[PDB]
């Protein structure tokens, strides 16, 4: 593929509003600092120049590649140096050496101040007086805070935005349509960045063969049909799509992936029935059709895997002659036959397999050793769907709220060092993914479950490890993506826990409760009971259940009354008294 301009031929299959989106993007995840009208003036700046182009490739400089018009274009920048310093040095270094050196000099937190919501009436007021400007300013404005989010990713959530206010501002009770559904997006849009991010330290730290597994793994459930030549192709394309987008240049990464699609549009056969919607939508959306994609029908009359992988005198054999390609053959077949497991435990497996075929092999008969592994892969199949069951029992019980104070207890006298903040913000989001899948039929749970966790998790070790304050939750954190969940589900009551100080102010309420957002309110809730943890770890349901009861009356009952704040503090000191005897 060659065209004279490249920037004619990108204007063309995009699309004017996809390609003034992305370079507004594209310059903005670059220059982060630069005003947004200044931005503004650059895209529109490009895209005349872009036009130019479209109408003559034989225009001056429309020759030049997208690597070499960015880069100029951003040396064009007045004051780079007054704001950008060394960013403004790669303007001497020479193509490839300075678009490299443009990467480096991004800066992952430019200390921007947080970006506020306004209130609804204003945004609906500026999205209909002002639709452009309104969804661009904000799209700047992600980007500039978010400089590696995978441009093109950026852009499927912004058309998404859009969607939320026109239905929203045009309503009544806009609020109650819209703050929902702009949550739903921001939480999305951070599990998206966590997701990307997570894909990225797993190749770094433990490595391509690592990655691999857990591509098989999860390529195996997706496509059914396909071989394990087919699969193993697309899990050696898809892990360089992954080591191009984890070195962050842009347009590399998503020539990567237009290419591993089109591949994938054209042995459709070979792959999944479930492509043909994916593959008739236009290129963007088709790399993020086929991430998403269904799983594929499970081929009937599937031959048992204890044939293949017992049974046979070649497996020592063949798992010699290729540690990688018989273990990823067991694994390619278990998974295939297993949709409703997570990739983690079919790893497990694959993992025991090896163990068990490692040690088995080159000593005695190797038979009367490997014949009992399917066996080994029980216990571990179990676990993670007992917890299941008992989790979304509880939670069934409970509904999400309670489940949420239920978790909260469990975690904090098992990791009570962890911050307050910390230990609600944890166990409201794992209420949430209870909440999601406990839903879904016994199939998929787990598969739903796995996801949902990842990012919790994720969020957590992200946060922790920034501030560690438990070799526990340190060591489950920096642990193989594989033995995180069970590590953390391992961690067991710290008896060696020393409780938190009294302080009354901690457990002092104002009649601010009454008139609060639940959310809000909750979270004051939960962070006393979080308090009243830590203070007492020896506490028990019995005891607790008395003191959450207790606290549920105390505030109903101020709250009712006409004078609030008296009977917060009076009653609060009965409570707390009481209650320090009823712990004590
Ligand atoms: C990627 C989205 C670009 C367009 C966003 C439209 C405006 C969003 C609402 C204003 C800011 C919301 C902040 C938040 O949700 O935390
Ligand atoms: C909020 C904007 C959603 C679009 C995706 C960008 C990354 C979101 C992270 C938001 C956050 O840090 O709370
Ligand atoms: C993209 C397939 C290979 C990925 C191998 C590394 C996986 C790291 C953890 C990913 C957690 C998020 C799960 C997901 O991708 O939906
Ligand atoms: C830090 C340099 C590597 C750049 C990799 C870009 C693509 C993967 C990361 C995207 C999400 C970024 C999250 C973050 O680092 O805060
Ligand atoms: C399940 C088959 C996937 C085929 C599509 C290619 C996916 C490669 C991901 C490259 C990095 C993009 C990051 C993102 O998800 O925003
Ligand atoms: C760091 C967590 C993941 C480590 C891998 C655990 C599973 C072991 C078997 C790996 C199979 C390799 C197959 C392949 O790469 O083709
Ligand atoms: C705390 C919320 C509970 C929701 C149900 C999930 C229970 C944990 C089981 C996780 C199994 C998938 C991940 C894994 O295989 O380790
Ligand atoms: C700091 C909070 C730790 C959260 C750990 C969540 C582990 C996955 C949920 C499955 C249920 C087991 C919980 C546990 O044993 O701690
Ligand atoms: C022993 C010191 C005084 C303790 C006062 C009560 C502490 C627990 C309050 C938070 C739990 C209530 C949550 C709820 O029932 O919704
Ligand atoms: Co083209
Ligand atoms: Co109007
Ligand atoms: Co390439
Ligand atoms: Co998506
Ligand atoms: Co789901």
């Amino acid at each position: 593929d060659a065209h004279k301009s490249e920037v004619a031929h990108r204007f063309k299959d995009l699309g004017e509003e996809n390609f003034k989106a992305l370079v507004l993007i594209a310059f903005a995840q670059y220059l982060q600092q630069c005003p947004f009208e200044d931005h503004v003036k650059l895209v529109n700046e490009v895209t005349e120049f872009a036009k130019t182009c479209v109408a003559d490739e034989s225009a001056e400089n429309c020759d030049k590649s997208l690597h070499t018009l960015f880069g100029d274009k951003l040396c064009t920048v007045a004051t780079l140096r007054e704001t950008y310093g060394e960013m403004a040095d790669c303007c001497a270094k020479q193509e490839p050496e300075r678009n490299e050196c443009f990467l480096q000099h991004k800066d992952d937190n430019p200390n921007l101040p947080r970006l506020v919501r306004p209130e609804v009436d204003v945004m609906c007021t500026a999205f209909h007086d002002n639709e452009e400007t309104f969804l661009k300013k904000y799209l700047y404005e992600i980007a500039r805070r978010h400089p590696y989010f995978y441009a093109p990713e950026l852009l499927f959530f912004a058309k998404r935005y859009k969607a939320a206010f026109t239905e929203c501002c045009q309503a009544a009770d806009k609020a109650a349509c819209l703050l929902p559904k702009l949550d739903e997006l921001r939480d999305e849009g951070k599990a998206s960045s966590a997701k990307q991010r997570l894909k990225c330290a797993s190749l770094q730290k433990f490595g391509e063969r690592a990655f691999k597994a857990w591509a098989v793994a999860r390529l195996s459930q997706r496509f059914p049909k396909a071989e394990f030549a087919e699969v193993s192709k697309l899990v050696t394309d898809l892990t360089k799509v992954h080591t191009e987008c984890c070195h962050g240049d842009l347009l590399e990464c998503a020539d990567d992936r237009a290419d591993l699609a089109k591949y994938i549009c054209e042995n459709q056969d070979s792959i999944s029935s479930k492509l043909k919607e994916c593959c008739e939508k236009p290129l963007l959306e088709k790399s993020h059709c086929i991430a998403e994609v269904e799983n594929d029908e499970m081929p009937a009359d599937l031959p048992s895997l204890a044939a293949d992988f017992v049974e046979s005198k070649d497996v020592c054999k063949n798992y010699a002659e290729a540690k990688d390609v018989f273990l990823g053959m067991f694994l390619y077949e278990y998974a295939r036959r297993h949709p409703d497991y997570s990739v983690v435990l079919l790893l497990r497996l694959a993992k025991t397999y090896e163990t068990t075929l490692e040690k088995c092999c080159a000593a005695a008969d190797p038979h009367e050793c490997y014949a009992k592994v399917f066996d080994e892969f029980k216990p571990l199949v179990e676990e993670p769907q007992n917890l299941i069951k008992q989790n979304c029992e509880l939670f069934e019980q409970l509904g999400e709220y309670k489940f949420q104070n239920a978790l909260l207890v469990r975690y904090t006298k098992k990791v009570p060092q962890v911050s307050t903040p910390t230990l609600v913000e944890v166990s409201r989001n794992l209420g949430k993914v209870g909440s999601k899948c406990c839903k879904h039929p016994e199939a998929k749970r787990m598969p739903c479950a796995e996801d949902y966790l990842s990012v919790v998790l994720n969020q957590l070790c992200v946060l922790h490890e920034k501030t560690p304050v438990s070799d526990r939750v340190t060591k489950c954190c920096t642990e193989s993506l594989v033995n995180r969940r069970p590590c953390f589900s391992a961690l067991e009551v710290d008896e060696t826990y020393v409780p938190k100080e009294f302080n009354a102010e901690t457990f002092t309420f104002h009649a601010d409760i009454c008139t609060l957002s639940e959310k809000e309110r909750q979270i004051k809730k939960q962070t006393a009971l979080v308090e009243l943890v830590k203070h007492k770890p020896k506490a028990t349901k019995e005891q607790l259940k008395a003191v959450m009861d207790d606290f549920a009356a105390f505030v109903e009952k101020c709250c009712k009354a006409d004078d609030k704040e008296t009977c917060f503090a009076e009653e609060g000191k009965k409570l707390v008294a009481a209650s320090q005897a009823a712990l004590g």
